[PDB]
């Protein structure tokens, strides 16, 4: 999760 996002994300 970079910061607090989703749109395309694995793991950062």
């Amino acid at each position: 999760f970079p910061g607090k996002n989703v749109n395309c994300t694995s793991g950062e």
